[PDB]
């Protein structure tokens, strides 16, 4: 950049030796709490998120869940699942899921998933607003 | 929202009982792993960061650096320190900087920084690029 370029002329100028972008400091970002408000809980234990844009870092965060709360049923409803996940990605919003095994639907819940057999959800791992 | 609205009366047009954001589930985002490579390594064991703009994930990693690598002497040099921290905060880079015991400086490596009595490096704390 400029600045690393006026910063090495000068060390240079002046004689003094440097190792530029030789050594590297590992570091960890440690782990950090979070919670999740899903946006409906129907009465069969089944969550849903309604979304119309949908980030990497939400993504991430669906993933998660479905990992650390493997019996949570958490399903999404999108504006539209066919948007891409970025302005030049080849997978869409629905894609993803498919992949990753997260049930969806576009614009309302599917009269299907309403009735569903009812199933327990664990409440005890929640905090009531 | 206007998803959250249409699938709000869907719900009622059906009868259908819901809870909308009555719960909130927890979850934990991973401890990540990285390496932090700063720019100039001087003889005499100072590593010089030469930084313009600088944001807040850049800001939090060399408080993280400090933290897990106090052995270490890591000072930044920018083209400005008298740069905000973000539009509309009343805190300069260098403001930051001194709060947290960082040493900086501008637009070039201070004279009397090269002057410095070596200090050891362990670089067996340290991976070579
Ligand atoms: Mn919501
Ligand atoms: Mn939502
Ligand atoms: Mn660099
Ligand atoms: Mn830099």
């Amino acid at each position: 950049s400029g600045l690393e370029d006026k910063v090495s002329k000068q060390l240079e100028s002046k004689g003094i030796k440097f190792e530029y972008e030789e050594w590297k400091v590992p570091y960890v970002i440690p782990a950090s709490n979070h919670t999740y408000t899903p946006d409906f809980l129907l009465p069969n234990g089944i969550f849903v998120e309604t979304k119309g844009l949908w980030e990497s870092d939400d993504r991430k965060k669906h993933l998660l869940i479905r990992e650390q709360h493997p019996e949570l049923d958490i399903r999404i409803v999108f504006s539209s699942s066919r948007t891409k996940l970025y302005k030049g990605s080849p997978t869409s919003y629905g894609e993803f899921c498919e992949k990753h095994g997260i049930k969806f639907a576009d614009k309302l819940i599917p009269a299907e998933w309403i009735k569903e057999p009812k199933k327990e959800v664990p409440f005890d791992r929640l905090k009531r607003k």
